Formats: structure tokens, C-alpha cells, sequence
């Protein structure tokens, strides 16, 4: 669900990693809005399209089926909108290794002020 | 969305707040599994089945209206499912003002091991 995104992130992410995805950018955490300021935070926005995409379930409340073959991430049942599901999580999770060398502190919490813009299509 | 919803809690539960519901209980901040704890809790969960309701729209991404009418949040003459999704964020933050002193800091983070049970129904 997102107990799990958080299991699933610390785990591609060193326990403790989530809290640094508590409240980032524009879509991170808490957000959604303007224009994704961070490619980190752009891997939230995907992830918030991914879940926005989702056929009839509810991720928040989603609970799947997933493991971690050495150390690496994997979904298991490749059947219902949690194969879905536990796609961006996997992805995401993922996505935040990709850029966790580009993570701006300096942008977290920010203030709504900060994404007032227009917002950005999925 | 999140940002608009955490106002609402800024708003109606003093500033600050919304750092408290970053995540405490099952189904608070990150979470989805087993049943609740107390009664702050559910009123995260209900929010999350209020999410869960809804269709056609993402209300993490979702910006619809609301504005405080001078003292409680109100969810303004709307057009759709930002209509729900406000209303949503609405209550589920009167919700919590509704229990503050219930406030349990200790369960304000679970091991995902302290809910470790199956999601109740909507
Ligand atoms: C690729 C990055 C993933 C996108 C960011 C995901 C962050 C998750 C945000 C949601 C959890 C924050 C707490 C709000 C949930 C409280 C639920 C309740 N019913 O109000």
C-alpha cells in the first residue's frame, strides 16, 4: 500500500529514507501542485499519475503481494491492479535511487507559494 | 490535494498539525493495513475510504476550493468530485480536531508490525 512503498523504499534506500520523502517538491509527500521542481520530486509525480491512473482499486489501502530477491525489488502476481500498484512503488522506490544524488534539502517542506503555478498535466 | 487538505489542518487544528498526522496510527501518514488504533486514527482511515470512494479523479492531485467561512474550513460552491474530494479532506480534518487530546504520540509511528492485520472494509 504505502506502508509497504516505505518498506519498499527503505529497503532500495538504506532504512530511514523515507522520512527524506516525508515533504519534498511539488509532488513529494505532501504536495501536488505547479510544476515538479525536482526530478526526485518528478519521480513523486509519476508515481501520484501512476497511482491517478489505477483502474477502480485503492493504493492507499492496496495491500500486495512483493519481495526482494537479493536485496533487489520484485512484484509477485502479475494479476489485478495491485500488479499495477506495485508497479510505481517498485518503480518509484526505484526512480529515488536514480536521482538520489540530485536531492535538494533546500527543498524540503517547502511552501505551496513555491508550486502556485499552473499545474502540470499526467 | 494534500497541500490544499494540509491547510485545512494547519487551519482548523492550529499550525504545525499537519507534521502530526505525517504519519501515527494504521492508518495515518503511511499505512493501509489492519485495523485502526484509537479514534484519530479512523479519522485518517475514512479519509483514506472517502479517497477510496471517489473515481474519475486523484485527490492527492485533485485542486479544488475550500476557504475557512472566518473560523471552520468550508468546501465552497463546487463542480464535481472536487466537491467530495474537499469535503473529504473537509470532515476527516474536523475529524481530527474533533479527537485532538486523544493525541497518542506513540502511535505516531508503527513498525507497519503494529498494524500487521488485514485493511477493514469501507
Ligand atoms: C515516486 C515518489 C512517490 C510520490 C510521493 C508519495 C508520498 C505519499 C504521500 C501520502 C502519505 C502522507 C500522509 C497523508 C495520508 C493521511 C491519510 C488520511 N486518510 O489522511
Amino acid at each position: 500500500n504505502l506502508f509497504q512503498f516505505a518498506k519498499m523504499i527503505n529497503g532500495k534506500l538504506g532504512a530511514f529514507s523515507v522520512w527524506n520523502y516525508i515533504s519534498y517538491g511539488c509532488y513529494c509527500g505532501w504536495g501536488g501542485q505547479g510544476t515538479p521542481k525536482d526530478a526526485t520530486d518528478r519521480c513523486c509525480f509519476v508515481h501520484d499519475c501512476c497511482y491517478g491512473r489505477v483502474r477502480g482499486c485503492n493504493p492507499k489501502l492496496a495491500i500486495y503481494s512483493y519481495s526482494f530477491k537479493k536485496g533487489n525489488i520484485v512484484c509477485g502476481k502479475n494479476n489485478g491492479c495491485l500488479r499495477d500498484i506495485c508497479e510505481c512503488d517498485r518503480v518509484a522506490a526505484n526512480c529515488f535511487h536514480q536521482n538520489k544524488n540530485t536531492y535538494n534539502k533546500n527543498y524540503k517542506f517547502l511552501s505551496s507559494s513555491r508550486c502556485r503555478q499552473t499545474s502540470e498535466q499526467c
